[PDB]
């Protein structure tokens, strides 16, 4: 009977033994309320502290997830491969969602106060839950506390009228609120409030990125790990909340004169209704997500990076070899190639969606075509496919991540960069593909140590286990000391990243330090492309 | 007393033994007239057959070279490094030039032998085949080597853009010299059926043009085009009318009627026409080959598409650092180039070649980007290398590749190379790679004789070994049209085609590679035309 005392009352967790003998068991406390339920008047309002309970509270079972619908259309590209490939298994987690969903899960190892790693999940700002990820392995192996949380998503989480009626960013405020709770209470679990690291993958990483740039998050956590995401990608921030919110208002018939009144009208509607609505944004953009409210996000995220807000965090970030898999998947023939006409089509469509037919568009389009053509093997259809993925991977992930890594390490503050060049073999993904979006997740959470799971049907080798131990060792070490190499040595040194040297860690079965990761491509998007048009 | 009978008379050459003991002696016949003197009425007229001579002609000494002046300004970048670095020694060859200068030199080893006809070239204004001694190439490769003299500068390429002066007289001289060889080299033990013509620099620009001419038909079978093309900005003069009239004004021979001004120009001393300081636009030529519609029927690129030169076996290539003189002015004592200096030269380059058209600003930044090493942005030494490469790629590599592509289009025999070696000397900065003309000494086997007045290089044993290799490749091509047959190296030089793009990397360790600087070549060929109108 594992019990822990907190500022709001006592709660009872469970001791669960890992299938692996070598790994020790963990005490896990599921469904701990970190805020008062955001329902009724509380909807579209910042989170409030949870009420206290007089007795011992049961933390044995998973709570309801936040209102969401996987069947309803959402941007496919934004979601991790493991997610879309296994929608059936995911559905078992999402069933019976409730607006009362602000809960978190805690995984504690069985010397001294332990570091705390707070994970932020994320599919597309519309879906997902921390429940899918079981932090037991990461906790027991690295001897740290692992936390997975649930936050308001979609309409309920990010609705904004662009004024005082609905400022937005409620999903982010929940994360802040969840972080305060950990800061004030994790000491009760044997956790160190002074050593708190927050990390996420994909959209989760975009959230982590934004948390580092916020005044509200100041003092709560010390380090961040930003995996395959940034505050700078086209779908990280919604620059038209007013447009998409009114579209919602019309669909539910909540159209009225005063924005204050229409928000109130939205409060009356069932939580289910607001979610189901088919509100599609412009391609590679988001209809409901973080906005620049002037409070939580005081300015354009890039400007905030220049101002130096997030320099007081130790930061580790990186990308995968083939993130943008879904960008070309539609157009790949059975021979695993892409035709020249198809290449020209995708490149042009890419320029259409991202740059929107500006002056000199014809000039840029040809320039993009040139940079991502392998002139040493012009005709090869397979290589044509690789470059096409690379085009999307570089633009949406690599360049924004690198710009972030540069701006953070500008004054020597601790920064680490990586490129993930390995992935499990599975039927979830075409055999010709490299490490795709989210493919780093299983190794971070030590899935090969437990073997194949319902969510990761991968056929893990001994090599997979070996790398997973390595990745976790790097990851937990960073949490403990802000240095990937200390204190637990590998049984290669991960060098610090600075704008001049540009050293990064190539993570694969063959690990090594390298420099200037795709710098020529990164330079193209950062420097040359802004010049070509206007 | 080495004597040979010809269609124009008997002539006696001299037999000279090579300093290398391994190499056998050669019979050399110097100053053989291949055309009637182009003087008086003959000036600015196509070459005519040489008159016969009744006695035995002495061919032991060099004849006068064509009218030229090395002191008078000519574009420095166009000239080979060995030439400009040793103007003093060059001057001894150029002394006493005479308008009666259409002579050639023959080098014969002691069955019928292949004939290699070399065409020299600095800038169309100067030079002579006399400077190059084909004895080594002849004795080692067992082939006949021929170096010729042709009309240069005003006398060689003056054009009024009409019938008064069609131009291309320098090329016509080369054609005429080739006819002479075709009809008479059999008397020397040569095979008229196996004739290869080759040249370096502007000389290579000529060979390229000869292959595209109707006039050259039937004369020669193979060509070796070294560090030159018919497509470079300075290969063809597209404003002959403009520069010719400038000359007329300076000599005071300017008139409305073209026939009369040409006639007046005939009156002037050969001396007067040469000395004149007439500078063309940068990287362009004031006097050179023109598109007359006869010798050069159309734009050289168009002629390539039409397929004129497909019936020739062709071998061509470039050097690693051709464009040395493009950046030499701007190199600091640290052997580096500053960013401001980098931006300056790149901007000036776009100014000269593209002439400030619309979207020049967009193009300028794109050039800057492509030739910046973003993996070592700050390095001043690397900035220097890229600056050399920019000029090297644009002026030599890309035009050469385009030529090689168009020739091998239907599978006709083509071979490509990149020369990645050079001798150590004071002629050239120590940091430099193989520069313009640096392949010449190895082609002509200079290391076999050791350092000469024209090539003060300190040749190592490695230099000798490579020179043997290069000559073996070269002479093999002359004999069979294949670099590998019949004499084996004791590496196989693969044929070049547009898809595979295989080339021979020539250095102390020769090897086959593919798609030589293809990304850079593709930039100049495909992307750059798009940016500006
Ligand atoms: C918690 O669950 C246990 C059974 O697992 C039950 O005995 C206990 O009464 C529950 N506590 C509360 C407060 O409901
Ligand atoms: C899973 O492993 C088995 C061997 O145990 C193999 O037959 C199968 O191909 C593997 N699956 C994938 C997707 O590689
Ligand atoms: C032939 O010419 C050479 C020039 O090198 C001269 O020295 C020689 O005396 C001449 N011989 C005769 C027989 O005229
Ligand atoms: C002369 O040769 C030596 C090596 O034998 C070399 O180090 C030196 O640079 C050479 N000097 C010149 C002027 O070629």
């Amino acid at each position: 009977a594992p019990t822990v005392n907190t500022h709001f009352g006592k709660l009872r967790g469970a001791r669960v033994p890992l299938p692996s003998e070598i790994l020790g068991p963990v005490d896990q406390y599921l469904g701990v309320p970190y805020a008062a339920p955001p329902i009724g008047e509380k909807r579209f309002l910042p989170p409030e502290p949870p009420p206290s309970w007089s007795g011992i509270r049961n933390a044995t079972h998973f709570p309801p997830v936040c209102p969401q619908n996987i069947h309803t259309a959402v941007p496919e590209v934004m979601l991790p491969v493991w997610f879309t490939a296994n929608l059936d298994i995911v559905a078992t987690y999402i069933q019976e969602p409730n607006e009362d969903c602000l809960y978190l899960n805690v995984y504690v190892p069985t010397s001294g106060a332990k570091p705390v790693m707070v994970y932020i999940h994320g599919g597309s700002y519309m879906e997902g839950t921390g429940n899918m990820i079981d932090g037991s392995v990461l906790a027991s192996y690295g001897n740290v506390i692992v936390i997975t949380l649930n936050y308001r998503v979609g309409v309920l989480g990010f609705l904004s009228t662009g004024d005082q009626a609905a400022k937005g960013n409620y999903g982010l405020l929940d994360q802040i609120q969840a972080l305060r709770w950990v800061s004030e209470n994790i000491a009760f679990f044997g956790g160190d409030p002074r050593r708190i690291t927050v990390f996420g993958s994909g959209i989760g990483a975009s959230c982590v990125s934004l948390l580092t740039l916020s005044h509200h998050s100041e003092g709560l956590f010390q380090r961040a790990i930003i995996q395959s995401g940034s505050a700078l990608s086209s779908w990280a921030v919604n620059y038209q909340p007013v447009k998409y919110t009114s579209l919602l208002a019309d669909k539910v018939g909540c159209n009225v004169l005063d924005t204050v009144d229409m928000v109130d009208c939205l409060r009356q509607k069932s939580a289910k209704e607001l979610v189901e609505q088919d509100i599609q944004p412009a391609r590679y953009h988001v209809a409901f997500g973080p906005v620049i409210d002037g409070d939580v996000i005081p300015d354009d995220p890039e400007i905030l990076m220049e101002q130096g807000e997030f320099l007081n965090y130790d930061i580790m970030l990186g990308v995968n070899q083939g993130e943008g898999l879904k960008f070309v998947e539609g157009v790949v023939d059975p021979e695993d190639g892409v035709s020249g006409t198809d290449f020209d089509y995708s490149v042009s469509n890419f320029v259409d969606n991202l740059y929107g037919y500006p002056e000199g568009k014809d000039t840029l389009r040809e320039t993009i075509k040139f940079m991502y053509t392998d002139w040493a093997d012009r005709d090869n259809p397979e290589t044509r496919r690789k470059t096409l993925v690379a085009l999307f991977t570089d633009h949406q992930w690599v360049e924004p991540s690198v710009v972030t890594a540069d701006l953070h390490a500008r004054y020597g503050s601790p920064t680490y960069f990586y490129a993930f060049y390995h992935h499990c073999q599975s039927l979830m993904k075409p055999a010709w593909s490299d490490a795709a979006h989210g493919d780093e997740v299983p190794y971070v959470f030590g899935v090969p140590m437990v073997g194949p799971t319902d969510l990761f049907p991968c056929n893990f080798s001994k090599n997979d286990v070996m790398l997973s131990a390595v990745v976790m060792t790097y990851w937990t070490n960073f949490a403990k000391t802000g240095d990937p190499n200390k204190p637990v040595p590998q049984d290669v040194a991960w060098s610090k990243y600075n704008p001049r040297d540009q050293l990064y860690l190539h993570i694969g079965l063959k690990p090594r330090v390298r420099d200037h990761y795709r710098a020529t491509k990164v330079a193209f998007w950062k420097h040359l492309v802004p010049h070509l048009y206007n």
